[PDB]
């Protein structure tokens, strides 16, 4: 059950990742 | 202003990613 | 199938991500 | 077994990222 | 097989996408 | 098959964000 968990994690990290970019996003600009 | 609007595309597609990955766990755990 | 065309569009994102932060490094080296 | 090393890689790498990204909101404003 | 192969290879992008992550939120400090 | 061809666009991209990373890092030092 490894693989399924693993893409589990990777898909709640990767929408961590989206959030800090668009952070990011409007840091840059301001 | 141009990098600003490149990090806020990057973040667009970091988000399309994120609900790939998570349709793509659903699809494994079955 | 469909993860990975999502794989695949997310890989051009990065592309372009990157093609803008040398672009931004180029800036402040200017 | 090698994918699951990775997740957890990037998810201490997207962790750093976003506490570097909130402190640097702050530099600014 | 092919599809493991592919997931070893995957793993081992994220992985260098995990580094090269971390050095950009290094440079965003300093 | 067309997982393994993503993986690879995906491999790639990843290169060039990092060396993308390297030169904005060295921008910052001076």
């Amino acid at each position: 059950g490894e693989f399924a968990q693993a893409v589990k994690e990777y898909a709640k990290a990767v929408k961590e990742y989206a959030y800090a970019v668009k952070e990011y996003a409007q840091a840059v600009k301001g």
